[PDB]
């Protein structure tokens, strides 16, 4: 139908009683009012700031909003109290509404100490406010002692946004609110807090993962409970896990590389929460987060039509600053989106037509070629839409100097479809790894994927370390072999945990796995520290590993975070060596995240 996307600020920093507003929670009451909840932060900080939990209501479906009310009032006079980080949870069977949030006194999350006694000021308490009148009035309780079965859990907070009620399985009706805890080793873990008696009693299930943080659960088409987490170890992606016992416990936690995230909250919901179990509609998820890995920006909505296996459809809702966001399904079939644009709290409303997607995830493999060559790669489309598309097309977003064309056969319900992409890379094309975007376009919506075309770079998987002067292995993973694993987050670091480690020069030599015509090397510095950066360098090559030729190139690298090229006339070699002569400001150590070799495979 007709696309819809509108926005309207609900709180602006400096207005209506608070210098700063943060942390959105959004839900729909049983009578169909929208509730938006968020912190007022009189001092601009999270707990233990003397924060209040606030609420505005719309009775006209999101179009207009009432006065800002206090759900739980902070206290800036003694005794100091703060209430922060709200999460709504509606019990749709009894009509009760909950709003989970912290109760701080002297400590926030990081500083909370062990114990569950409400009168202990050094505990970050888990509160819930409860409303039986559609969010007009609230009672308050502290449930910390009910959700702390391990006395080692010295801190917790409900992940702000919106919790769920299971519709399926032996635990249908269960209320589930996600928490993060800090255990006795200082690890951040996720856990589900839940009630099977409509919120009279709450407990914690079993904690899962390390490097966890604010996390969210959603009931999948078969009643499994998918957990999606912010990654406090900052991979640049969401972490995921799944429960088969209604959120009591979760399996292994993995990194989901389909969901970039810059370490920030996010939400995931059923698109059709009333859909019957096992149904095509019950497999549809929407996800909201910041898609940049480096900043809270690029607010993106994604859609999965297969219980979160793939996310074929995505659209930007906020190109600029976008921190926390939380989705809720509205009764008129659109979606509410409450988020942080940097100026407070903002409410967006959109529909599936705006999203403009088709449930047709598809793959194109990565491929490698030389400058001046042409390659065709197969496309495979899994049509999940349940509809036929006679005339699909495939549009590629590559460097304009390349000639790139694609096609794809007619979509049939419940079928795989084949296509092809032909990529021609003019000669002279700068060696590197090039992201190409692909869009499957149809009259019924679009889907996308990407794939990488490697031009003029040798195969790292065939390489190995021939030698290195020095490497730290004891106090971190600085193995020389980290330069060729293709991961920009791992690095070679020269040894530093002993005093008798060497300064510069340092040296790392690669076996290319065979003889290749090569003409360059590309260096990528350590991304997360400044003082082990290679500066003056020489490059050598060799046919046997012992008689080195050169320097074939020499120079001084800069502090750029991007690959830096060192080129030399084409020559046949089985090994290449980088001698790092100096560090940028004369420090003792070298670190390198990646080395690529420019040459023909
Ligand atoms: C309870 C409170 O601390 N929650 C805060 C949360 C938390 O500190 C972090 O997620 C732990 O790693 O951080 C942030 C944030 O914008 O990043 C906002 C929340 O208000
Ligand atoms: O002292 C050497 C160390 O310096 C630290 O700050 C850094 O995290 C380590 O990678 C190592 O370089
Ligand atoms: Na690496």
């Amino acid at each position: 139908g007709e696309p819809l996307y509108t926005e309207q600020d609900l709180a602006v920093n400096g207005r209506e009683g608070f210098p700063n507003y943060r942390i959105p929670a959004l839900t729909v009451t049983p009578d169909g009012d929208l509730l938006a909840s968020y912190d007022g932060r009189p001092t601009g900080i999270g707990a233990p700031g003397p924060n209040s939990i606030l609420q505005r209501r719309s009775t006209d479906g999101g179009r207009t909003w009432g006065e800002q009310q206090v759900v739980s009032a902070g206290q800036t006079t003694a005794p100091i109290k703060g209430f922060s980080d709200p999460s709504y949870l509606v019990d749709r069977e009894t009509g009760t509404i909950f709003n989970f949030h912290v109760y701080s006194q002297r400590q926030g999350f990081a500083g909370s100490r062990p114990g569950t006694d409400p009168a202990d000021p050094n505990v970050l308490h888990a509160n819930v406010a409860t409303s039986t009148d559609g969010g007009l009035t609230w009672s308050h309780r502290t449930i910390t002692a009910d959700i702390t079965p391990d006395p080692g859990w010295r801190s917790r907070f409900a992940a702000s946004g919106e919790g769920i009620q299971l519709r399926y399985g032996p635990h249908a009706g269960r209320l589930i609110q996600q928490y993060t805890i800090i255990n006795a080793a200082g690890a951040f873990q996720a856990v589900s807090v839940y009630s099977d008696d409509h919120g009279r009693t709450w407990r914690a299930g079993e904690a899962v993962g390390v490097g966890m943080d604010e996390n969210k659960t959603v009931e999948l088409s078969d009643g499994r409970v998918l957990l999606n987490s912010r990654d406090s170890a900052r991979s640049g992606y969401r972490k995921v896990a799944v429960s088969t016992d209604g959120g009591h416990s979760y399996g292994p936690v993995t990194i989901d590389r389909d969901l970039p995230d810059p370490t920030n909250n996010a939400s995931i919901i059923r698109a059709f929460p009333d859909a019957p179990a096992g149904s095509a509609r019950a497999k549809v998820l929407l996800f909201s987060n910041a898609a940049s890995q480096t900043s809270r920006s690029q607010g993106t909505i994604r859609m999965s039509c297969d219980d979160g296996q793939t996310w074929p459809v995505s659209k930007v809702f906020q190109p600029g600053s976008m921190s926390y966001s939380t989705l809720t399904a509205l009764p008129d079939g659109t979606y509410g989106l409450l988020y942080e644009p940097g100026t407070g709290i903002r409410y967006a409303n959109f529909n599936l037509a705006w999203l403009g997607g088709i449930c047709a995830p598809f793959t194109i493999p990565d491929v490698a070629l030389e400058p001046g060559q042409q390659v065709t790669v197969p496309v495979a489309v899994t049509n999940q839409s349940g509809i036929a598309v006679p005339k699909p097309s495939l549009q590629l977003d590559a460097s304009p100097d390349w000639q790139v064309q694609g096609s794809v056969e007619p979509l049939m319900p419940g079928r795989q479809a084949k296509g092809q992409v032909t990529i021609t890379v003019p000669a002279g094309t700068t060696p590197g790894r090039y992201r190409v975007g692909a869009t499957l376009r149809t009259s019924a919506g679009n889907a996308s994927t990407t794939f990488t075309v490697t031009v003029g770079l040798l195969d790292q998987a065939r390489m190995s370390i021939a030698d290195v002067d020095s490497e730290e292995t004891a106090r971190e993973d600085g193995r020389a072999s980290n330069v060729i694993d293709g991961n920009p987050s791992t690095f070679w670091h020269t040894e530093w945990s002993r005093a008798d480690a060497p300064g510069y020069p340092h040296r790392i030599s690669l076996d290319l796995g065979g003889t290749h015509t090569i003409s360059g090397l590309q260096y990528t510095r350590r991304q997360n520290s400044a003082n082990e950066q290679v500066a003056d360098y020489e490059i050598y090559t060799s046919l046997n590993g012992t008689t080195w030729d050169g320097p074939v190139a020499s120079g001084r690298f800069t502090t750029s975070l991007a690959p830096q090229r060192a080129v030399f006339p084409a020559r046949d070699a089985r090994y290449i060596r980088l001698v790092a002569l100096s560090e940028q400001t004369g420090h003792k150590y070298a670190a390198v995240a990646e080395l690529e070799v420019e040459g023909q495979r």
